[PDB]
């Protein structure tokens, strides 16, 4: 990795626009005004891409060799480049200031800041925008995630009483729909932010290497079946397939595919009718989770469960809601995104079905299906120093007024009612209202505050009591 | 990396689950059921985490230790693999077969397939799905971009007399819009596939290492402005700016960006008056290139136009479409993706404004506004042999008749037509549809078959 190849291309071009004399340039990152997001991810950037020496006399000449075939020109900064080489060993003269990982802040505030902490490197706060902007990324996951977890904690507690096994009710299956092995590894960290099931297992070793957990492991799985591991037995031995997973998984909860051929039959009679036997008699530590895998979502579920409450005992009612016997539950893993999942639970509540009836798994709509658009995460410059000289700037294009960006330095505070503010023109600089919300994360090449992955999720919390 | 840890985690619990005494899983990729799909990007994948010694006993101790949390329990195949660090020296007894890259095929074809080739590692084969199908992602985006290029070639053609400075209307902007540096690789690697125009400074580096170019480069940039570096000059000063960039690179293209503000008063006054003279002045070989930012894409594009056209000289084709001065051209950055790109040409042939005045810039829409649902890219079993027998397997779901997977030993053949078609139960066996037009690319650890980024560009042309 070269962080001189990190950026892009027109930036390398920018350090001959700025106005002469400009000894700062400072910006801030916003969710420009999902009301409410979830700051995480910075931390993994800062310590793999931005830490340290990332600047040797190597990664100046490979970026000046591929730079000069790249614009055909002599355009890059060899100069300021050789000056952090030369005068700070290769670390970058920036300070970045940040609201807490997992602080769960509304939409239209500052979450970070980036400036040059030498006059030399004015250039540098713009130059390493691309790899910052990046934290979009996380950030959307973990705040998408966690407007699930509202969903199904709101119809859980509705249908049960309670949350019991909420964090275990959207499983992560998203890591062959993702872009890349990174994609991956980044992404399932940011939803187990909110929940504790994944398949997708590059993320624990993220995790574990970058924020820390005092469990052994963030996240968990149960042993499942597949459809090669279902249809490989013969289209008239499935019965024979289901059979011998159940067996070889008798005493951990186990998840099996059940729609290869025909999912209502598989419910009806095979199931419910032949293989009842060796369902009834498992442990509640241990069910059977029937995954459901095509047609229309909330048709598929709701004529799985009419067709198992009548195979199975099923009992009522401490708030009126029906319940499948301990050893069964279901889980829906296709066509699962924050959309549908809300179809789905009101659908089973309409129809008087239990939300701890469910689990559900997410992969494409979980890790893959967002874009930087939905919070719109920005990265813009709102403070200059050019001749000794202070000003505030700011962009204000006159079609869309959603694009206007904020002026002059900024602080984050906590409002008299307990909610936040950002305060423009640095005006945080007044005692009026609190002790600035953002505190240095980045300075000259160090990471000055850290957090653990367990202080995230206690930050990243839902209300519900 | 991991090997080990680059699976669905309940693959891992796979091996335990096949009909006992199975000695063959046998898997292939489609693009199930944009018409047709240029295949790019498996090359990477084998190179980068599929060949040479990808086992040790270190990764296979770290796997176990991991999953023994991870599952609470102890499913992790240790022995599976300790046979294969031992018999292989931690290469994997693995044979893909797959059309060549840059190959554009219609939907619905086996595209590769993959097979263990020791009786032993009947598991391995489904083990490597997950990062397999991470090809989804640089054959959507080398797809999606050459669909974009068909539109920009349509009419560039029809309002020009040709297609001069095709591969250059579709520039890469997004870097910063996807999920990882990795990511960014990968996809403007696979949009360099139909495009020259790049400031997505992570494509190039894979591409010389995995697949080269004669060339120096894949591709290419100029000088371009930010918002930051217009508006670091303060509001009143956006003229100072403009001049000092110009003027700096008075001898190259430059892209400057114009909506700070106002986008239609830094065309008619900015550009069109105040700064006229340092503009009219410019070389051919170095046009500036206005760059609008907000507003509805084709109601900004259409109005900057027009202002413009009034400000400057304008000429009018052998097409009988406008044309700007050579030292003057616009780019859009801002909402382009395949829809509203349709929409802009469109609205500017109707205004009789050539498409030889625009070029484009996409980032979101470009490198991350894409799923694994768009083209239905799926790995499935479809042949196995247990006890001696072979057997052709499949999933045909009740609901839904678009998930049925194809069955047995598949083969990728060409028709008497010239067309492609997929050819199920061994049946590619009979000579009766020639040659199997699917290359053995990965066997036993080793990359068999390989391809430069020369040619994949050559296979993945327009007919046009
Ligand atoms: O099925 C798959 C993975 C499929 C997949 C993965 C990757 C790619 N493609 C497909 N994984 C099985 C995970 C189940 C995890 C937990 C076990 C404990 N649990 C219940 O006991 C339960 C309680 C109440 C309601 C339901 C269940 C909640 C769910
Ligand atoms: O504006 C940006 C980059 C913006 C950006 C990057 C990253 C993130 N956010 C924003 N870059 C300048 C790109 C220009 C590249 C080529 C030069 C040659 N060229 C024409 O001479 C031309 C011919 C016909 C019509 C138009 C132009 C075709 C276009």
């Amino acid at each position: 990795f070269n962080i001189l190849l990190a950026t892009d291309s027109y930036k390398v071009t920018h350090y001959k626009q700025y106005p002469p004399n400009t000894s700062k340039v400072y910006s801030y990152f916003e969710c420009r005004e999902y009301e409410e997001t979830v700051f995480y991810g910075l931390q993994y950037i800062l310590n793999k891409y931005l830490k340290g020496k990332v600047v040797t006399k190597e990664k100046i000449q490979e970026a000046k060799d591929v730079y000069k075939e790249h614009f055909q020109d002599d355009v890059f900064n060899e100069k300021g480049w050789n000056y952090i080489l030369e005068k700070y060993d290769g670390h970058l003269p920036i300070e970045i200031k940040a609201v807490p990982e997992g602080f769960v802040i509304p939409r239209g505030n500052v979450l970070f800041t980036v400036e040059n902490t030498d006059p030399e490197c004015y250039w540098l706060t713009n130059w390493i925008e691309t790899i910052l902007v990046q934290s979009w990324y996380p950030i959307t996951v973990a705040t998408n995630s966690r407007e699930q977890k509202k969903i199904l904690a709101k119809y859980l507690l509705e249908t049960s009483g309670n949350l019991d096994g909420l964090e275990y009710k959207l499983h992560d299956f998203g890591y062959r729909g993702v872009s890349s092995q990174e994609t991956a590894g980044i992404g399932a960290s940011a939803h187990l932010v909110n929940f504790k099931g994944t398949d997708t297992v590059a993320g624990l070793a993220l995790i574990k290497k970058y924020y820390g957990t005092k469990d052994p492991v963030p996240g968990y799985s149960v042993p499942a079946a597949e459809h090669s591991t279902i249809t490989a037995w013969g289209k008239d031995h499935e019965k024979d397939a289901f059979e011998h997973i159940v067996t070889q998984f008798s005493s951990v909860p186990v998840s099996v595919v059940s729609d290869s051929y025909d999912i209502y039959n598989a419910c009806e009679k095979i199931w419910g009718e032949d293989l009842r036997h060796l369902i009834v008699s498992r442990s509640t530590q241990a069910p059977l989770i029937i995954r459901p895998d095509s047609g229309n979502p909330l048709d598929t579920v709701l004529k799985v469960l009419e067709i198992l409450g009548k195979k199975f005992p099923v009992t009522e009612n401490s708030k009126g809601y029906k319940l499948l016997p301990p050893y069964l539950r279901v889980i829906q893993g296709d066509g699962v995104d924050i959309n549908t999942l809300q179809e789905i639970v009101e659908g089973m509540k309409q129809k008087m079905w239990s939300i701890e009836n469910i689990a559900f798994g997410s992969g494409g709509g979980l890790l893959q299906k967002l874009t930087r658009d939905l919070l719109n995460c920005s990265f813009k410059c709102s403070y200059v120093v050019t001749n000794g000289l202070g000003i505030n700037v700011f962009k204000d294009p006159v079609a869309d007024p959603n694009k206007r960006s904020k002026k002059g330095r900024l602080s984050l505070h906590r409002t008299p009612a307990g909610n936040f503010v950002t305060l423009e023109e640095g005006k945080g600089d007044l005692e009026e209202y609190g002790q600035d919300l953002l505190h240095t994360v980045f300075k000259n090449g160090k990471v000055t505050k850290s957090y653990s992955f367990d202080e995230i999720r206690k930050n990243a919390q839902l209300n519900i009591e």
